[PDB]
């Protein structure tokens, strides 16, 4: 039983308004344009071995389900674009995921890997930092012990906070500068 | 995910069989008409309660899902006719579920309450025989200790026997004449 009380009529618009201006007005609304054909869920292979379903994420953002954004479902997405690539009506499919996902990060809803992995950017600049094993890697194949990447250069370093701090991203992830650790 | 291996293309026609002649091939065959409008689901009272969806019924009998006479969900329905009263295709929705309920039975998929309801008319030819207690209370409020049923008469009862095993609902709910009870 689903009544109107239930459902937030801006949802739609919220998501268009969170994709704007990045990725863009005209690529979030696209999502307005889906005829529920079912050529994304057809198309999705996460959806071949889980209740995933891509055109019911879509459903739901368009009816008001505000659950949706607390739906493990989102997360199972890859991003291979294999559904942008079959609507036959132009939805920028995976684009509009990744825009609902930022609104679940912002109701809070984030797993803590992907919080960590973020936390190494910000203090590392790298996903995937070099650890002691990679400076002897590099150097027992010819290469400079130390890459030419942010993460040996403060400059580019410090640039990284300025922005994280400016646009924010600091506090969407929960992260303290002091303690260095996420919240 | 699910493939062609899984689906009985000849599940509708099972049904429409089941049915044959009770109640009927025009009847039953109506499960073919269906355009899934949810018009059904709509009006189902236990489909506001549960995961019942009158609707996908239909759906699993058309695309040939069994598990559909496996389901509990069919079983749900209280066969109170408002579907079967809205449905835009004529669709004899309760009938058909009812026919489903009749293959589900032969699969063995029936309650034991149910197989015990079933025994009662068998053994006493009603659904809920007289006790110690209703001999007392017929009497008590000026009726005939016994009423006038088949359970008193031998002659009805027995006639009843004849019908059941040549009808073979006996082997049906899987009841053993020598013992009186029933089997699994
Ligand atoms: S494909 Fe584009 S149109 Fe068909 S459903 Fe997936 S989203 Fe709506
Ligand atoms: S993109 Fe996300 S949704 Fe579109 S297909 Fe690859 S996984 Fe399924
Ligand atoms: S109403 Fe008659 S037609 Fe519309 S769904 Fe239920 S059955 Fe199929
Ligand atoms: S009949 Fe069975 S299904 Fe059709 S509505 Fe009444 S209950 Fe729901």
């Amino acid at each position: 039983m689903i009544y109107s009380s239930d459902l937030n009529k801006n949802l739609a618009s919220q998501i268009i308004e969170a994709g704007t201006p990045i990725p863009g007005d005209d690529v979030v609304s696209s999502l307005k344009a889906c005829y529920q054909c079912g050529t994304c869920t057809g198309s999705c292979p996460s959806g071949r071995r889980t209740s995933y379903r891509t055109r019911k994420v879509i459903r739901k953002a368009l009816l008001g389900m505000d659950d949706v954004l607390d739906s493990d479902d989102i997360w199972k997405c890859t991003t291979c674009y294999t559904c942008y690539e079959r609507c036959p009506r132009d939805v920028k499919v995976t684009e509009i995921i990744k825009t609902i996902r930022n609104l679940a990060a912002q109701k809070g809803n984030m797993a803590k890997a992907h919080k960590m992995t973020a936390m190494y950017v910000l203090k590392y600049g790298h996903a995937v930092p070099a650890n002691k094993n990679t400076a002897e890697l590099r150097k027992s194949i010819g290469l400079s012990e130390k890459a030419p990447i942010a993460q040996f250069s403060e400059k580019d370093l410090n640039e990284m906070n300025t922005l994280i701090k400016e646009l924010g991203f600091d506090e969407l992830i929960g992260f303290d500068w002091e303690k260095g650790a996420l919240k």
